[PDB]
Order: structure tokens, then sequence, then C-alpha cells
């Protein structure tokens, strides 16, 4: 079999929101639910208010990279939805990739 990491977000966002668990810090909410697979999958939901397209797309690239490159510390078998918060929006231009990575991994490790 091949390697997959993308979540069926349109299909499953409501399910994960309702039936999943959640963790949060000042920058992110993470929703997660067991997926019956031997790997975890990621969806990213960025509210329009987070910023214009370029900023939203940058956040998405960052989060995808963090998920892709740190699977050794991210529990397996979960569908995971990452939602950036207003405070991250407010501080986004003052923080770097590595700061965002620390804050996201802190949550993903606790699933
Ligand atoms: O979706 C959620 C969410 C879902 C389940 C539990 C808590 C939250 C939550 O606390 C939250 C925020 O604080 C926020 O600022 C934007 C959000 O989108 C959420």
């Amino acid at each position: 079999a091949h390697h997959h990491e993308r979540l069926r977000l349109r299909r499953d966002f409501l399910l994960i929101f309702k039936e999943g668990k959640s963790l949060q810090n000042e920058y992110f909410v993470v929703l997660f639910r067991k997926n019956g697979l031997d790997y975890s999958r990621l969806g990213i939901v960025v509210k329009r208010k987070f910023g214009k397209a370029t900023r939203r797309n940058k956040l998405k690239r960052w989060v995808r990279e963090i998920f892709r490159r740190n699977k050794g510390v991210i529990p397996k078998g979960f569908d995971i939805v990452v939602i950036p918060r207003k405070k991250l929006s407010e501080e986004f231009e003052r923080v770097d990739f590595w700061t965002v990575r620390e804050k996201l991994l802190n949550l993903l490790k606790r699933i």
C-alpha cells in the first residue's frame, strides 16, 4: 500500500467535531478521532478571518510540513483537524515556523 496523510475533510469535519476529542493552546485547537487505520491523517481548517489567501496558504503549508516530518512523535490511528486561533492570527507576522511547530507538536503529542 502507498502512504497517505490527507483527511476527507468535507466528508468528516462534522463527525470529528461532534464525536472526537479536542485539545487547545493559545495558537491552535486540535480535534481528533480514531480512524481505524495504522496511520494518522490531517485536515486543516483556516477561518477566512485568519488572513487573506497568502497568509492562510502559508499557515497550511507550515502545518502540513510539521505533520509530515514529525510522524514519529504523533500518535498513529487518528484523524486530526487543526484549527488556528485568533491569537495566532494576531501574532502570525511576529513568529516563525519553528515557534508554530513547537506549539502544534505540543498538542499533537498529547493525543
Ligand atoms: O472549533 C473550536 C473548538 C471545538 C471544540 C472544543 C473547543 C473549541 C474551541 O475552543 C475553539 C476556539 O477557542 C476558537 O478560537 C476557534 C475554534 O474554531 C474553536
